[PDB]
């Protein structure tokens, strides 16, 4: 029974779970100033919270798709949601910033269930028509989270304890659990079949031998790093570094993630008249200019954070315009199984984000805003360099 009238509870709950894991990062980052204060830990642990969450994402990423294909998408997906609930609640017991961070890593493992199993089940459960719309809703949730998250998170710790946020993530995921339990059908085709790890390994060695695919996958990591570095470090840059208020922290998010959204909106209006190569080249202009603006300004004066914010906004507009197209070309740069190709590009991005956020951290700690933005600029140049190869 492809799709249905009453079968929309399944994708809706999947979306709710997706949202909960996304704010599980985006609400937490501004809350990390309170966390670090509670544990009497240094501010260098603030970005690391995100680093750890992301690192957990790439842990089972290569695994879940083929495994869920064998044991069923239903038990694996439900397992992931429960694991998220449990680890969200468990972090309330952490006792130090090291154990807090460990639990961030453990929580982050829940991230890869979305794409590798839930989404695979969506594609198998639904007519392309309905599937396309569900994908859009999911993409829209991913767009709303980094805008809504820091605002709601900043508003939260002003009143309520950081522990409450984790109870909220768990509560939302619990709702999605019971919905998925009653709704989500079993779409796995390979149930009962044997799973060869050595053969899985060979599939990954093969995707990684494709140079054009690797360039696009790496490019996607590099180009999105400045944005994630901002998400990771904006609380310490703004509140600790510029000694600004929480209200200003929230306000600075508006042009940046508003621009991201606006770039996506322009993308939607232009898609029928452009194609992908031209849209990547088009987004390339604000991507490079915005990063150049943030870097130049903060090298001139370390404290010009409005110019930094402006440059990041311009860059974010380009990202909204360029990224989705590069995702598409990268996926089809390899003719191997889409599950494998997807997981591979997911892991390569997370590798870059994890290491890149930590490097960004040391950049800012040592050099301030100038270094933060200069590192972001090199990342833009890496993307650009890969694009001249990828597009030729
Ligand atoms: C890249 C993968 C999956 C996409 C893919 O496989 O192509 C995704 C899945 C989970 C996603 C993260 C969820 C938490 C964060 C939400 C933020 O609002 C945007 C940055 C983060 C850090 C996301 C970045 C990226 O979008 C991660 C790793
Ligand atoms: C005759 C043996 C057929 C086995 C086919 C199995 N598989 C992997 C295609 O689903
Ligand atoms: C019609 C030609 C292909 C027939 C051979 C199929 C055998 C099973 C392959 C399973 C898929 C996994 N792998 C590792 C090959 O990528």
């Amino acid at each position: 029974a492809r799709l249905g009238r009453q079968a929309l509870l399944f994708p809706l709950c999947l979306v709710l779970y997706e949202f909960s894991t996304y704010i599980g990062n985006d609400m937490i980052q501004p809350g990390m100033l309170a966390v670090v204060e509670q544990y009497q830990a240094g501010i260098d642990w603030v970005p690391t919270s995100m680093t750890a969450y992301l690192a957990g994402g790439m842990f089972l990423q290569w695994l879940l798709g083929p495994l869920s294909d064998r044991i069923g998408r239903r038990p694996v997906m439900l397992a992931g949601v429960v694991w998220f609930i449990v680890t969200c609640l468990a972090i309330l017991l952490a006792q130090n910033i090291e154990q807090f961070t460990l639990l961030r890593f453990l929580q982050g493992i829940s991230l890869c269930f979305i794409g590798a199993v839930g989404y695979a089940a969506i594609r198998e459960s639904f007519e392309e028509a309905v599937c396309i719309k569900i994908t859009a809703l999911m993409a829209n949730v991913a767009l709303i989270a980094p805008l809504l998250g820091p605002l709601v998170g900043a508003a939260w710790i002003h009143v309520l304890p950081w522990e409450g946020m984790f109870v909220l993530f768990a509560a939302l995921a619990a709702i999605s659990f019971f919905g998925l339990q009653r709704a989500m059908p079993e779409t796995a085709t390979r149930i009962g079949e044997k799973l060869s790890l050595k053969e899985l390994g060979r599939d990954y060695k093969l995707v990684l031998k494709n140079g054009r695919f690797v360039a696009g996958a790496l490019a996607l990591g590099f180009v999105s790093l400045p944005l994630l570095a901002w998400i990771a470090q904006s609380p310490i840059i703004i509140i600790t570094g510029e000694q600004l208020s929480s209200y200003e922290y929230g306000l600075l998010q508006v042009p940046i993630f508003g621009a991201l959204i606006a770039g996506n909106l322009l993308l939607a209006r232009l898609t029928s008249r452009r194609t992908v190569r031209s849209l990547i080249i088009m987004g390339g202009w604000p991507i490079m200019i915005g990063l150049l603006v943030a870097a130049a300004a903060t090298v001139i004066s370390s404290h010009a954070y409005l110019w930094m914010t402006a440059g990041l906004s311009i860059y974010a507009f380009g990202i909204g315009l360029a990224n989705a197209g590069l995702v598409r070309l990268t996926l089809f740069a390899s003719d191997m199984s889409k599950g494998t190709v997807s997981a591979a590009m997911g892991m390569l991005q997370m590798l870059i984000f994890t290491v890149g956020i930590e490097i960004s951290k040391h950049a800012w700690l040592n050099g301030g805003n100038g270094l933060f933005n200069l590192f972001n600029l090199v990342n833009g140049i890496l993307w650009l360099s890969l694009m001249v190869i990828f597009l030729k």
